[PDB]
């Protein structure tokens, strides 16, 4: 099981996830940490899953915005997390292009 680590703004200060794409194994974390230009949250799209499952995006996301400097969350995935892709975005910053991708592979 791994860890992974997605930055909340760049650390050149793009509104982005840093990186904007990842491939992980189900049971594995992403650590998402508060880093340039808030505000930022970690909304899970609830269609653009595997599964088409509200809830499952629910259970990945991070409504809350991070207010403290350098904040961290995660998100672990479940052991039956299925295989493919799972859209992600900052809602503040989703119109600057905030978006991230991670595909859940073996
Ligand atoms: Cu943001």
């Amino acid at each position: 099981m791994e860890t992974y680590t997605v930055k909340l703004g760049s650390d050149k200060g793009l509104l982005v996830f840093e990186p904007a794409k990842l491939t992980i194994k189900p049971g594995d974390t992403v650590e998402f940490l508060n880093n340039k230009v808030p505000p930022h949250n970690v909304v899970f799209d609830a269609a653009l899953n595997p599964a088409k499952s509200a809830d499952l995006a629910k259970s990945l996301s991070h409504k809350q915005l991070l207010m403290s400097p350098g904040q961290s969350t995660s998100t672990t995935f479940p052991a039956d997390a299925p295989a493919g892709e799972y859209t992600f975005y900052c809602e503040p910053h989703r119109g600057a292009g905030m978006v991230g991708k991670i595909t859940v592979a073996g």
